[PDB]
């Protein structure tokens, strides 16, 4: 089991960490969602599907900078919605193929009432998402740490 970003940055067998640079809607109104779709950014595969079933969860998701201060979040994992920052590990997503499959993570961020102006700064850390991988074969328990950075400023109109 290993993962890669849309740009080619890979995390090999055993896990580790990588940076994900995301373009964000430049203008988000109060009452609207800022959608951060990581399913188009992070792709994973099973290296031995003939024998092994890989189990994948979002172990935890943390918010930073402008996202923590200015937004109310929800994380959608494989069609199910949960609070973001996270309060529990999600159910497992099965990886049973050698073909790259998107990691089904999407953040839904709505501005808080106090938000106004530059709510997210360009180049800032916005989230850290922990992909946890296990299997039905051995004691392997690996963490694929995804550091999410904003490519641009996000303005919340006043
Ligand atoms: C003849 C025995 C061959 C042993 C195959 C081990 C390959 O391990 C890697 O890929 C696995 C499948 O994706 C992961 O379950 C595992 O945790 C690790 F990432």
């Amino acid at each position: 089991f290993a993962c890669k970003t849309a740009n080619g940055t890979a995390i090999p067998i055993g896990g580790g960490s990588a940076n994900v640079y995301v373009n964000l809607a430049p203008v988000v109104n109060v009452g609207q969602n800022l959608v951060v779709d990581l399913s188009t950014q992070i792709f994973c595969h099973n290296d031995y599907p003939e024998t092994i079933t890989d189990y994948v969860t979002l172990q935890r998701g943390s918010a930073y900078g402008g996202v923590l201060s200015n937004f109310s979040g929800t994380v959608k994992y494989s069609g199910s919605s949960y609070p973001f920052p996270t309060t529990s590990e999600t159910p497992r997503v099965v990886y049973n193929s050698r073909t790259d499959k998107p990691w089904p993570v999407a953040l839904y961020l709505t501005p808080v009432s106090s938000a106004g102006g530059v709510a997210i700064k360009a180049g800032s850390l916005i989230a850290v998402l922990i992909l946890r991988q296990t299997n039905n074969y051995n004691s392997d328990d690996f963490q694929f740490v995804w550091n999410i950075y904003a490519n641009n400023d996000v303005v919340v109109p006043t």
